[PDB]
């Protein structure tokens, strides 16, 4: 007998959905553990100044409750981190979730015992706890990266990465500088350089920014959008990345140069950046003449923009346009700004970081109170890896896992009985609600289904987690994301195996992949009574 049903380990919108449905529906004995002082995962972490969704606001939420959808306003096109976070808190609150989540409690360990077929759980507190069920929700952005650079630990003032960004830091008439041009640097740098006296931007690799189109959202257009959320909610969960608008089905070199432009100019000025990625042609992100059609409007766009030829360069990438879209409203502009500097790493690197500041390799001294590592994360694996996870034969995770992360299905592992993950390893890459609601879902079921005919174990077979793995691969290689130095495949952090950690054929075709599986008797897993 365990202590509990289920342990659900992390509190951001995966977490959350999980114990909502294990404890309110199945009415199983459920906690969740968080290492966080509060509930919301990402959106309780990323205080940073400018910190917001890239997915419009309509969609970046649940779909699950209906009068939720009804009730809950949101007042600009993109949700700012204290509005989703103030989101949560009330999905929280509605469902009467805080008394079953463990705030301030990091586990360490999780460990099946294979004789009482039950998971035991440590905590970094030194307490231990078994359940039949156990369930990861760890973040695929989630573990911070934050470089071995010379000397870091030698700067005298505030040094933080964006995922661990004070509440009490106030920027405002401070010299600030930022490592990384990322999404988050870059929504960092827009706010940044509103507050502080000297902006000085560290970019080894500048990306492909579009506009947001952010603004305030017409009371009036919140109002029609409820009334038509059923539709939303059946297009966003057909379509392959679920961010609410009708992707193209038109090949970008089967039209006109003009065409071209216009269509390109047309998402150009709605903003989004998934919509300027899959919202304007099929196969920008397949077709390498397509891929240079889309770079091109993207790099005269820079060109018009910023002033200073010199920061223009920089700012211009030349490579594939295939790294996750970002958007930002007012990015390239805010190098016009006479507060804002950009060092391109490329021609002068940063040799160490010193008491005062950063030293790049032409000898340049900058001078810095406060140091921001927007230097992104130990992606998909991280919070995985650095667990003492282990499964059958007491093998930890990192056994399994030489040639990089794998699963079946995204959401359990071979070795791992009763373990279901939220956006572990080869699941998609989608706006993430919606992609969180068809795991957290299906996920529930099994589980509903372990319970009512009294099976110990639900475990996927080493043959369909490998088949699975080639599935993630042959969908991976008929794309230019495999051929972008990101985290999405690993190639950011040294030493980190280069590999597919994603099923890349979208939201729909995802759902029927589950739903599948389920239909024909849970094809590929083993469950034993
Ligand atoms: C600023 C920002 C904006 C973003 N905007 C968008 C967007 O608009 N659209 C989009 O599609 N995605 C966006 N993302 C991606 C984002 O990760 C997801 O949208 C979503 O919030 C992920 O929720 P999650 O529950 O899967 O993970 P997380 O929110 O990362 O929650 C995981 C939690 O697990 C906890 N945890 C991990 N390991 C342990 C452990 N061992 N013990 C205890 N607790 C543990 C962590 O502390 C964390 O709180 C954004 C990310 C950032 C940083
Ligand atoms: N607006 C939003 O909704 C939003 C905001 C936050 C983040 N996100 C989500 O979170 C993801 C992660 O974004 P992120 O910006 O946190 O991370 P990221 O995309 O991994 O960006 C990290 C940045 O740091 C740089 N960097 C890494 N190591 C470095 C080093 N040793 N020296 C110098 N520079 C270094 C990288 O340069 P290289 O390219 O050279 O490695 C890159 O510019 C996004 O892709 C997205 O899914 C989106
Ligand atoms: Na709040
Ligand atoms: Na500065
Ligand atoms: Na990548």
């Amino acid at each position: 007998t365990p202590d509990l049903d289920a342990i659900v380990i992390g509190a951001g919108f995966g977490g959350i959905y999980m114990l909502h449905k294990l404890r309110n529906d199945l009415g199983l004995s459920v906690r969740v553990f968080e290492k966080g002082g509060g509930v919301g995962g990402t959106w309780y972490w990323n205080k940073y100044p400018g910190a917001k969704s890239d997915t419009e606001g309509f969609v970046y939420r649940y779909s699950f409750d209906k009068e939720l959808l009804r009730e809950y306003d949101w007042t600009t096109r993109y949700l700012d981190q204290p509005d989703v976070l103030a989101y949560l808190e009330h999905v929280v609150e509605r469902y009467d979730l805080a008394r079953d989540i463990q705030l301030n409690t990091e586990v360490t360990d999780a460990i099946f015992d294979e004789e009482t077929e039950l998971w035991r759980v440590t905590t970094a507190g030194g307490e231990t706890l078994t359940a039949r069920f156990l369930v990861t929700a760890l973040g695929l952005l989630s573990r911070s990266n934050i470089p071995d650079i010379p000397g870091r630990d030698s700067f005298a003032g505030r040094l933080v990465h964006t995922n661990a960004w004070p509440e009490d830091l106030d920027i405002t008439g401070k010299r600030v500088g930022v490592i990384g041009t990322g999404s988050t640097g870059t929504q960092f740098i827009v706010a940044a350089a509103k507050m502080a006296e000297q902006l000085t931007v560290f970019q080894r690799t500048p990306q492909y920014c579009v506009p947001s189109g952010n603004g305030p959202m017409d009371p009036d257009e919140v109002a029609r959008i409820k009334q038509n959320f059923d539709s939303i909610w059946d297009q966003v969960r057909s379509s392959t990345v679920a961010f609410g608008f009708e992707e193209s089905t038109v090949e970008a070199m089967s039209v006109s140069e003009s065409e071209r432009q216009r269509v390109f100019q047309q998402a150009w000025d709605k903003g989004n950046g998934f919509r300027f990625m899959f919202g304007t042609f099929c196969d920008i992100a397949t077709n390498p003449e397509a891929n240079a059609a889309a770079a091109a409007f993207i790099r005269s766009k820079i060109a018009e923009i910023v002033k200073d030829p010199e920061t223009a360069r920089k700012l211009t990438p030349t490579d594939l346009y295939a790294k996750r879209p970002l958007c930002n409203e007012g990015y390239y502009e805010t190098y016009n700004r006479d507060n804002v500097s950009l060092v391109s790493l490329k021609e002068t690197p940063i040799e160490e970081i010193v008491p005062q500041g950063v030293r790049t390799s032409d000898g340049v001294v900058h001078e810095l109170d406060v140091l921001v590592f927007a230097t992104g994360f130990d992606a998909v694996d991280g919070n995985y890896r650095a667990m003492n996870l282990r499964g059958r034969d007491g093998r930890h995770i990192n056994e399994h896992w030489t040639e990089g992360p794998t699963s079946y299905l995204g959401v359990t592992k071979a070795g791992f009985p009763n373990m279901f993950m939220i956006l572990g390893p080869n699941g998609p890459f989608t706006n993430t609600p919606p992609s969180i609601e068809a795991q957290v879902e299906w996920i529930s079921d099994l589980i509903d289904k372990a319970t009512r005919e009294g099976l110990t174990t639900v475990e996927p077979t080493a043959d369909a987690e490998r088949e699975w793995t080639e599935t993630c691969a042959e969908i991976a290689n008929m794309t230019l994301f495999p051929k972008a130095d990101s985290w999405i495949f690993g190639a950011n952090i040294p030493g980190k195996r280069h590999a597919v950690m994603f099923y890349l054929g979208g939201l729909g075709n995802y759902r029927r992949q589950l739903a599948d599986v389920a239909d024909g008797g849970y094809r590929g897993f083993q469950l034993r009574g």
